[PDB]
């Protein structure tokens, strides 16, 4: 078999052009949002707490990765710490990505209630509640949920390994019992399907509000159809009283009051005309609303359609990012279930573990590229700070 050495220049040259484009891109979101007040929303303040984690596997997890893959011998709980400082940080990086979840599904669902229930100081909060938990689950083996207990001595006699001191590799101190239930189906893998079903509710949500919209837009245009061509002044009042409900749930901004209490005011007038009896006078008055409706109503149409489009390709761009998140770490994960669950299977080899780690650090680098391609506002002041400083 080759020098080890060999192999092992590959991985380690890999893992560094990693670490340096994972510094680059994240602090370049990071710069982007200090530096554009249109960027400082409280979304993108978990998305900063994101991209400080990505950061943070350039500059730490990067170099762990490296260190453990020697061997080197080392006091156990050191060992753990190099091992599973990762695991923080990638426990972080799902608090963050369930965070966006909700506070977007916030906005979809309670539009008119977001202002005042999301607000900074309450998203510094859970940044920093989030953290704290982090460092809790990713290093709970260093509270004694570890092998330390059970020395590998061919490995730690063979290393010249003095007293207290283990040969660190990472499948010898990280129980994969704590790696399999804990880590995975617990801590990451049900936070990836909480993600996914809130954003199946904020697609049909806005899925739902456009119809509502486009339903509310019809039952005005109808009816009025239904006067045009009515004959007694009782379908007129029929037809009167459903576009009146219909253009208070719509209502459901003084240009957008003004709008509706013209329409509404209209109505009303075409109400009383037609309850007195006033059958052609009600069906004349009725057709001024189409004046109203081709200067207000339509426009509000049109302008509610956008946002709640732009919502969700906003959620879209969003949903892809936790995507490439479970596309990156899955791999190492269903790996550690296979060394689990399958005793009689053999240990996958060396090259395709080093595959899946290094894939698994290359989501550092991929955020600030989806940011760059699908927002506007990020992909322009990208522009900006490179054009002018570089
Ligand atoms: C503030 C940031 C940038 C620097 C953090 C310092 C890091 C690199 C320090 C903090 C604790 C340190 C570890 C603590 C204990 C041990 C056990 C010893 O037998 C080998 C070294 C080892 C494994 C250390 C390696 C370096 C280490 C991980
Ligand atoms: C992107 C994510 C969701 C998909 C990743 C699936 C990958 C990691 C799967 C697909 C096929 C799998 C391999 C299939 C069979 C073996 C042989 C066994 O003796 C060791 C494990 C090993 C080598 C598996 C490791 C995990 C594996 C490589
Ligand atoms: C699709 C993703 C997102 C969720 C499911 C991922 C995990 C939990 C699944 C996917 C395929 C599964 C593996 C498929 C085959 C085997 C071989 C068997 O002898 C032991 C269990 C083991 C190793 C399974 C363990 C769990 C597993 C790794
Ligand atoms: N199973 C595993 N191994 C390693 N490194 C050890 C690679 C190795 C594997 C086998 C061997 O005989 C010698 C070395 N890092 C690992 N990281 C993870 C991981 C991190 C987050 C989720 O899984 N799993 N994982
Ligand atoms: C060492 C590992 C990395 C440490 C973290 C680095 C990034 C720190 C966050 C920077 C915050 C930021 O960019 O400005 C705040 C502002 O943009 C958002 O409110
Ligand atoms: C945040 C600002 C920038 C921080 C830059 C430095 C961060 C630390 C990076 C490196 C960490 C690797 C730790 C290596 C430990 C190696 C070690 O113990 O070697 C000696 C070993 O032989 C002990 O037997
Ligand atoms: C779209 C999903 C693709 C997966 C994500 C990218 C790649 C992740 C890492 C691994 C992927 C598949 C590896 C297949 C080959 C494994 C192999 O050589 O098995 C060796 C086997 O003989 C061990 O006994
Ligand atoms: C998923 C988003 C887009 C990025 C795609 C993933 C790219 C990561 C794949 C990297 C491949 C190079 C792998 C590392 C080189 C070292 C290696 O494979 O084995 C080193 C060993 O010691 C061999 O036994
Ligand atoms: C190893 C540590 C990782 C590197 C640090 C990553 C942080 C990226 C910093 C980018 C933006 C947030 C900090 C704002 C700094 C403001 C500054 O330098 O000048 C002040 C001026 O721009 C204010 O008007
Ligand atoms: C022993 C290794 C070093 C230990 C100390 C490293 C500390 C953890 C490293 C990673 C991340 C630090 C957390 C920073 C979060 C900053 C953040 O996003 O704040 C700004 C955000 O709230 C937007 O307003
Ligand atoms: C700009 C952010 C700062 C990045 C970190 C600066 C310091 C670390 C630079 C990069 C990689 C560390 C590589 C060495 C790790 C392993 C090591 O030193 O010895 C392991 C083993 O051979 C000991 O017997
Ligand atoms: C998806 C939400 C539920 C928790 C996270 C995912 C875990 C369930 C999905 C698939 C497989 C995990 C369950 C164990 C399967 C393997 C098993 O039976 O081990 C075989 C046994 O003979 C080994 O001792
Ligand atoms: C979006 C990402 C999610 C995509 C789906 C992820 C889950 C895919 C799991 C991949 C492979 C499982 C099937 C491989 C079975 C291997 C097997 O039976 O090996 C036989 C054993 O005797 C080897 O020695
Ligand atoms: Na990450």
């Amino acid at each position: 078999g080759a020098p080890p050495i060999m192999g092992s220049s590959v991985y380690i040259t890999v893992e560094l052009a990693i670490a340096v484009l994972a510094i680059l891109g994240n602090v370049l979101v990071c710069w982007a949002v200090w530096l554009n007040s249109n960027l400082q929303n409280v979304t993108n303040y978990f998305v900063v707490s994101l991209a400080a984690a990505d950061i943070a596997v350039g500059v730490l997890a990067i170099p762990f990765a490296i260190t453990i893959s020697t061997g080197f011998c080392a006091a156990c709980h050191g060992c753990l710490f190099i091992a599973c400082f990762v695991l923080v940080l990638t426990q972080s990086s799902i608090f963050s990505l369930l965070a966006i979840a909700i506070d977007r599904y916030i906005a979809i669902r309670i539009p008119l209630r977001y202002n005042g229930l999301v607000t900074g100081t309450r998203a510094k909060g859970i940044i920093a509640i989030c953290w704290v938990l982090s460092f809790a689950i990713g290093l709970t083996p260093m509270l004694g949920w570890n092998n330390c207990g059970q020395p590998k001595e061919g490995k730690n006699h063979s290393q010249g390994c003095g007293e207290g001191q283990v040969a660190c590799l990472f499948e010898d101190v990280v129980p994969m019992n704590y790696m399999v239930y804990f880590n995975f189906f617990a801590c990451v893998l049900v936070p990836l399907l909480l993600m996914l079903g809130v954003y199946l509710r904020i697609f049909l949500a806005a899925r739902r509000q456009l119809a509502d919209l486009e339903d509310n837009w019809e039952t005005l245009n109808d009816n009025l159809k239904v006067i045009e061509k009515a004959d007694n002044a009782a379908q007129v009042k029929d037809a009167l009283t459903k576009m009146r409900a219909a253009a208070l749930d719509a209502q459901k901004m003084k240009d957008f009051r003004h709008g509706f209490d013209i329409l509404v005011g209209q109505i009303d007038d075409a109400l009383k005309l037609a309850n007195e009896g006033k059958v052609k006078e009600a069906q004349a008055a009725a057709e001024q609303l189409k004046t109203t409706r081709n200067a207000y109503i339509q426009k509000y149409l049109e302008r509610a359609r956008s946002t709640l489009q732009k919502e969700v390709h906003a959620a879209k761009s969003l949903a892809i990012i936790v995507g490439l998140f479970a596309l990156c770490w899955l791999p190492l994960h269903i790996i550690n279930c296979f060394t689990f669950f399958c005793p009689d299977c053999s240990h996958a080899p060396l090259w395709l573990m080093y595959l899946a780690i290094v894939l698994s650090h290359t989501n550092s680098v991929v955020n600030p590229f989806i940011y760059a391609y699908r927002i506007r506002e990020f992909r322009q002041t990208f522009r900006k700070i490179i054009r002018s400083h570089v």
